[PDB]
């Protein structure tokens, strides 16, 4: 039994919420909260951009020393940091950009990372400016974590439609 609450049950593992993944954090503070990074850990926009501003930019003074001394993540790679004041951990997990032309049967190396951790909250990944097609993506997640997955999606219509829809 944990925190969270209001989620549609998906799957044996997966479930889904119409909602701000940073209200979610602050709300649940869960074991793990997933950010949608790319190979710099740039978090400027979107799901890092949010994550990152609530942590009133602490999470990118980290990230900048991880990449100073290890090097920019693989597309489908991660790497565990802090979660600050939203986590006690952070899970960054890069997704394939389709917009510029990254593969993407990288999205579900993506989603493999999440299988090294019990329970997770999470954002759907490589939509937004990855341009990935969501129903997809949420097909490639029921279909790739087997560990406990709570996903938060901000937009309103996107999740009408993904709850609406057939996996
Ligand atoms: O789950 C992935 C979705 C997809 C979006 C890109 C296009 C429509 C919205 C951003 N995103 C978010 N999800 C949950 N919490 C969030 N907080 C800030 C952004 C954000």
């Amino acid at each position: 039994v944990n925190s969270f609450s209001g989620y549609l049950k998906l799957t044996d593992n997966v479930y889904i919420k119409n909602a701000d993944i940073v209200e979610e954090a602050k709300k649940v503070k869960p074991t793990v909260v997933v950010n949608a990074a790319n190979v710099y850990l740039k978090h400027g926009g979107g799901v890092a951009g949010a994550l990152n501003k609530a942590t009133n930019n602490a999470m990118q003074v980290e990230s900048d020393d991880y990449i100073a001394t290890n090097g920019p993540l693989k597309v489908g790679g991660s790497c565990v940091l802090s979660g600050h004041n939203l986590a006690k951990h952070c899970l960054h997990v890069v997704g394939p950009n389709v917009n510029k032309g990254e593969d993407i049967q990288l999205l579900k190396s993506a989603y493999e990372n999440f299988n090294q951790h019990e329970v997770l909250l999470a954002p759907l990944l490589s939509a937004g400016i990855f341009g990935a097609d969501p129903i997809h993506s949420l097909r490639v997640c029921v279909d790739t974590v087997r560990t406990n997955v709570y996903l938060a999606v901000f937009d309103k219509n996107l999740y009408d439609k993904l709850v609406s829809s057939f996996l």
